[PDB]
């Protein structure tokens, strides 16, 4: 069999060697190496790499980090020459950067690998060693050749010297360069996350660990890479770092990380609800070799979030408030209604995700005119794009928010997201449509991500969409229309308004609804109104109308009229799927004019939040007694009820499981933790039943030392 | 607890095999009874017919109804009394997957409309008599392609009433090149024959300086084969709402040429031994592959370049995007954007064999597709580039395109899809760079002309080279090539090494042999010079696969040379049959390097050419008479042209309309033997036809051969 195809086989694993040749004794030999990498040192504490647990060097590309190299014999400049070399794939080559000669040079140059003998003494050279900040993102060999006149020597394989080379974003030459310290240890160094969910009126949040620090975890972030056949030339490089690992985090057939899962029961693995964060699940993925079920989506961007903070580039967790996802970069969304006015539900079948999370990753986009750098929207969880039903991404949001979503990738999808408008149409019993109106604030309405500061949520609506009914949001969405963005409807689009509110309320208890019309004509009206509402997922996927009421309303000239509806706890608490979404319509028919009104709400219930608790001292090396408290709160037993705790730094992630819960009963679980970690760090817990899931609860600690 | 299906309402509507049941009868509210009833319907679509032949469907060996969006078509609908306009309410539907819904395109209500209206579905009521009406039925031009059920529904007060299932009435909705309002347009006659309707093409292989041709069955209108296009889409779970995007349909497809895994059509080897499966030189048409794909529903192997873009040239004109197959001669492929490629020398001027591990193709060919490009800037429309011989591209190793040719040209490489990887195919350069002994490289000259140096398909009236060169690059050396560059650079593709380079120069030549014949080589040097030179050159001879991987040297040469001032000096070269003979690998290509030092500059001179043995053709022969429906008798003779007895012999006859794929084994043909395989055809096209065949042993192989046959219509 010949290799015809290539002359050599792709390089595009990490973990792949070669085995390179020591001889390829006057001349020059190395009796040892050493690296200053311990986490107290200059090399890690300048590179902002301590933080890893993990007892081999790692720094960051384009800047220059420390080794000394002990020779059999004073290194003399009239008569040797050695340079270092840093390799890495079972086929490297200097022309595709994955073998690297760093020469000896007498000043660093900013670009370019180079090496300066910044001191000689004795036996011993210490250098001053820069990688290029276009470097590729691994774990490298290091060896020192010696170039003698019969060849070259070569010191032998030494895994105490392999050295990990990542993003940089403190280097201004580096393509992640990010030039805030804030947003740096934000974006880069937290380790613990927050999540937003529930409903835009009603903001849940709950934390979540990254924990790229944490053990094992930067050798998986590697491992993802090579699991996806991801060339090693393209490691250097942040947008295809984004668009690969994305990629490999929805799982296809046994080839991915995590199974997506919506089915509310997950049988033959664990709820997207349980997890507390990223690293039990990405060492179960390592250990396994095999997807870890199951994930939804703020699963799939936790995880995916702590491999691109692991790698060192900064980035983000998002959370967008009534989200278009299947959107097929279309900007209609359609309810279908009946000629009384009711909503169609046969026939309405597009519904909007109550939130969903992606991800947003920094960098420049040297591919794309200027501008269009900084975050870089990246939605892992797949919907039909161009290609197929896949990750979206890495998309500008610079160039989302003006309408050019020509430049790569997928943007016209990401766009259709937070723009989209709904459209009620009548459905005729003679099978014609009549277009009734048009909501264009309802999707994309809020977006938001964790502070800088602290645990609080900062609006980032209007980093994607300009003002809406304003001249850039048109100008953008006439642009989007030329590349790809769809909007085939003309909307060439009485005199009533009407609105209504829902009040949130906690699970097992009663809640208010209340319908408000305001008549600004001088003529009288007579109202048909109807109340539908839903048990959902928190997708928008209806699985019953729990609650359905009509309304006989007569609207006087120039009035305000309310109606109130109390809705009792029995008309849906057996039903709620995880979550505890609800959705409600409000659609109306004017009988004098024909005219439509519509409104939607969408309502979570308040689910009750586990109790952390800690006795003890709260000191790195020492034990402290955590305990977890939940108590159901329910008029029913919970069963086979996992609890999970976590908090990076403090412990791994760990789980206990009850058989049962009794009513109005508590449990208790009491673990010891040993923190490695010092300073302001935090407790984290959910609880997941075989009915009941979706709580959470957290505590923040300080640890001393 | 529920098992309850959360990600979305209804399922994707991703398979046109798969179906919902509609209801005969669906009634809502409050029944409290004769309407319409419907009794038959007839599609008219007989293939001498003028539904089939003004739709230009007529060549499909299928006896289903086949049309092309856009276009009107005729039906008839017979109903159990006559439609009284009065106060009948019908209409047409169609219907495709098993998750149709109006505002995806997948049910589609025909509304019975006084005139059929542009860009519109409707029906006109063209005849009434007795009880039956004569509708002209308009689809969209932008209408899903695939093939739909069709029912007939009866409006009632209180919800309606259906026809039943009937495979006889499903009928096929195609692209439609005719139609000026479809995308995939072409707006003349011969180029729409060409690129859609003829189901024979010519392949280009071979070496710039000796470009080789072999025909190949698309087969487009075989039976099975337009099923099998839709099968394709249902194994790449195609959501049926983009298959009648012609941009999507290209993009999606050629992902599934090359096989990964169980899924896809073809594997790709290229190891010169194909154990286990049929060589890639063997195939000699898309039929017997695609048709093997679908009654395996597995992976066919093997295939090579031209093999992907055989079948997917058949995918593509079968559903009606009008396409081409195109040979760039001097391809970089596997070129990661970056638009120089290495050659490292040794300090002396040899090539240094073991850094040098890139090579350049021969030849390499891609597929175009016609479109327009609503995603992009106007202009862009026309010929798209789809190579599904996967490469790394932004996204992984993974086929690249649809991207603009106009585009490319114009280095608008921003504009999806993979457009900056076929750019640096075409436009990448040379660099010739010594690697020294203290681990030093310095760059001694660049070549830009090699790359892309000549781009061909097919001509439209014959099997006759067309050039495209211009359609991908302009005049080399010029401002609207270097503006083309700029731009590229902007937008994703790569030239990191700058080239500030530039007394005398020099080229060589090769002759063309037959295998197992001696030839020549001969090496020109000019000095331009008013000084005198004294120069040490290298000649390195490799037998190659065609894509330039190099398998070994087999002829080294050096020799030194004085160049007076301002003259020419000559040094021929005979290589004899035995420095090759016996090392061949399949295609017979072999590669040359010319280097040499300049003694008194230290400056470097390199030059390379290709060139492929040609290779003994297959003879085809016939006789009886050549008439539709009746018998001929076709010859088929392979002379084995070796002093070695060939092993394991195939010989592959193919020929559309004329036979099916098919194939015989010779155990052995000894040296100079003759073999025959005589076979009975009964052709069923009538016209220009053609007889194709390959043959392919344990060893030779990459042989073929045809024969031009006019088959005539038979009455009176
Ligand atoms: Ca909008
Ligand atoms: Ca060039």
């Amino acid at each position: 069999a010949f290799g015809g195809r290539r002359a050599v086989p792709p390089n595009n694993s990490n973990a792949a060697e070669d085995d390179l040749p020591t001889v390829e004794q006057e001349f020059l030999n190395v009796t040892s190496v050493h690296l200053f990498k311990e986490r107290w040192d200059t090399n890690k504490v300048d590179h902002h790499t301590d933080k890893y647990e993990n007892n081999k060097l790692i720094v960051r590309r384009g800047q220059s980090f420390y080794v000394q190299i002990d020779f059999s014999r004073p290194y003399d400049p009239r008569r040797d020459l050695f340079r270092v070399e840093y390799v890495i794939g079972r086929y490297p080559q200097e022309n595709k950067g994955t073998y690297i000669p760093v020469p000896i040079v007498s000043e660093l140059q900013s670009g370019k690998w180079g090496a300066k003998i910044v001191m000689r003494e004795d036996r011993s050279v210490r250098l001053s060693i820069q990688s290029s900040p276009k470097c590729i993102v691994g774990k490298f060999r290091m060896y020192v050749a010696v170039w003698t006149p019969y060849g070259v020597l070569r010191t032998s394989r030494n895994p105490e010297t392999d050295t990990y080379i990542l993003f940089n974003p403190w280097c201004e030459d580096d393509a992640v360069y990010l030039d805030n310290e804030k947003e740096r240890e934000e974006y880069v160094l937290n380790d613990i996350g927050v999540i937003f969910y529930g409903e835009v009126n009603d903001i849940k949040t709950r934390s979540w660990s990254y924990g790229q620090f944490e053990d094992g975890i930067l050798d998986t972030c590697l491992y993802v890479m090579d699991r996806a056949q991801m060339d090693l030339s393209g490691r250097g490089n942040p947008i295809k770092v984004s668009r690969v690992g994305s990629a490999m985090v929805n799982a296809k057939d046994d080839e991915g990380v995590l199974v997506g899962s919506f089915d509310n029961i997950y049988a033959y693995g664990v709820p997207p609800s349980a997890w507390t964060g990223s690293v039990d699940i990405l060492l179960e993925y390592r250990s396994s070799e095999n997807p870890v079920r199951y994930g939804q989506c703020w699963v799939f961007a936790g995880v995916f979030n702590t491999f691109l903070r692991c790698l060192g580039i900064p980035a983000r967790i998002v959370t967008n408030y009534f989200s278009a996802h299947d959107n097929d970069a279309n900007l209609q969304m359609d309810i279908f209604l009946e000629e009384d006015g009711n909503v169609n539900s046969k026939l309405t079948k597009d519904s909007v995700w109550n939130y969903h999370c992606w991800n947003e990753a920094w960098m420049t986009r040297p591919d794309l005119p200027v501008g269009f750098g900084g975050w870089q929207a990246v939605d892992s969880t797949p919907q039909e794009n161009s290609d197929g039903m896949y990750r979206c991404g890495p998309a500008s949001v610079q160039a989302i928010k003006h309408g050019h979503v020509c430049f790569q990738f997928d943007a016209p999808f990401v766009f259709a997201e937070v723009n989209s408008d709904l459209i009620y149409i009548t459905a005729k019993k003679d099978g014609t449509h009549v277009v009734e109106n048009v909501d264009a604030t309802h999707i994309g309405k809020l977006i938001v991500t964790k502070q800088i500061g602290g645990d609080g949520m900062m609006d980032i609506t209007d980093t994607y969409k300009f003002q809406e009914g304003q001249e850039e949001e048109r100008l953008a969405l006439e642009t989007a229309l030329m590349y790809g963005a769809k909007k085939p409807l003309n909307t060439s689009r009485s005199n009533v308004d009407m609105d209504f509110e829902v009040e949130n309320a906690v699970l097992g208890k009663d809640f208010k609804l209340s319908i408000t019309f305001r008549n600004n004509s001088h003529n009288r009206y007579t109202i048909t109104a109807y109340l539908s509402a839903n048990i959902t997922f928190y997708t928008g996927v209806p699985k019953a109308e729990f609650k359905k009421e009509t309304f006989d309303v007569t609207l006087e000239p120039l009035s305000f009229k309310k109606e109130a509806v109390l809705i009792q706890a029995g008309e849906y608490m057996g039903q709620l799927l995880e979550q505890a979404s609800l959705h409600f319509f409000v659609t109306a028919r004017i009988n004098e004019t024909r005219d439509v009104l519509a409104k939607q709400k969408s309502t979570v219930l308040t689910i009750p939040e586990i109790i952390i608790k800690v006795r003890g001292t709260q000191v790195v090396g020492s034990d402290m007694t955590v305990t977890v408290q939940f108590t159901n709160p329910l008029k029913e037993t919970l069963r086979n009820v996992w609890v999970h705790l976590d908090g990076p730094g403090v412990t791994r992630p760990m789980k206990k499981m009850f058989r049962e819960i009794r009513p109005n009963s508590t449990v208790q679980w009491e673990e010891v933790c040993r923190p490695w970690v010092s300073g302001h760090r935090k407790l984290i817990a959910s609880m997941s039943s075989d009915s009941l899931r979706h709580v959470y609860g957290e505590l923040d600690v300080q640890i001393q030392r």
